[PDB]
């Protein structure tokens, strides 16, 4: 479940090219839920009307997918073997690239149980938020109190796998915010945990695909200066 803070982006009619799905590198790990909806979805009406939003690799015949992995991931597991395309200018100042903040109401005992035993640890931190806007630590979990999580990447996927295995397991009521503000104006109406880190740079995220290494789901959330106008693209074309 998504919170968006009301982003009034412009719809552009922009061209799309088709992009051979093997020159495309995702950044996030899937969510098969996600995958199999996208299937579903295109399948049944057999119109593909929403391009991938892509940025060229540098130094590389290959492209980042910005916008698009499952419908990427879907289209090659039904044996497609492109797809329709928008090629943004990525390192443009008009592309920003926040982090989702997850917050949850319930309770943080459960949670703490199951983080601790992936090997994760959850310091008691007043300074947990900080570290962790910082990049110093990979989550401050920030409810009743504050904890720290340390670590790098691996530790943030550890936390990200056990959050929506309880999420699945309807332990957690799991919302992912926007801007961590917004889960704290709904903290105040009385969310109970939220979890902060440090937000990808474009460069980052960059790197990382050129290691061929990904992010967990719901790590980038990029605020683009438009959102391409629906086209016309028969399932059929993709094969
Ligand atoms: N028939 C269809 N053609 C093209 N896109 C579709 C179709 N049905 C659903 N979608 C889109 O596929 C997307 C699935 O998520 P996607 O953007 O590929 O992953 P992520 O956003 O996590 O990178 C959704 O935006 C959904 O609206
Ligand atoms: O360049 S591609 O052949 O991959 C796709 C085209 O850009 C499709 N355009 C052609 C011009 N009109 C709208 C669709």
């Amino acid at each position: 479940v998504e919170k968006v803070p009301k982003y009034d982006i412009p719809t552009k009619k922009v061209d799309y090219v088709f992009i051979e799905l093997d020159k495309m590198k995702p950044h996030a790990q899937l969510v098969q839920k996600e995958l199999e909806a996208f299937i579903e979805s295109v399948t049944g009406s057999g119109i593909f009307w929403k391009p991938m939003l892509l940025a060229k690799v540098p130094g590389e015949d290959m492209y980042l997918i910005v916008d698009g992995h499952h419908r990427w991931a879907g289209l090659q597991k039904l044996g497609a073997k492109r797809a329709p395309s928008v090629i943004l200018d990525y390192f443009s100042d008009d592309v920003k690239v926040y982090t989702w903040y997850p917050a949850f109401k319930g309770d943080l005992n459960e949670v703490v149980e199951r983080l601790k035993k992936e090997g994760l640890e959850v310091i008691e931190d007043p300074e947990a938020e900080e570290k962790a806007e910082r990049g110093e630590i990979a989550f401050a979990l920030v409810g009743e109190k504050s904890f720290a999580i340390p670590g790098g990447l691996e530790e943030q996927k550890k936390v990200s796998k056990v959050l929506d295995e309880m999420s699945v397991e309807g332990k957690i009521e799991l919302i992912y915010y926007g801007l961590k503000e917004d889960a704290r104006e709904d903290m105040a109406k009385g969310i109970d945990y939220v979890f902060i880190r440090k937000a990808p740079t474009k460069e980052e995220v960059m790197e990382l695909v050129k290691r061929g290494e990904v992010y967990s789901p719901k790590t980038t959330r990029h605020v683009l200066p438009f959102n391409p106008d629906k086209i016309d693209v028969k399932l059929e074309e993709l094969f």
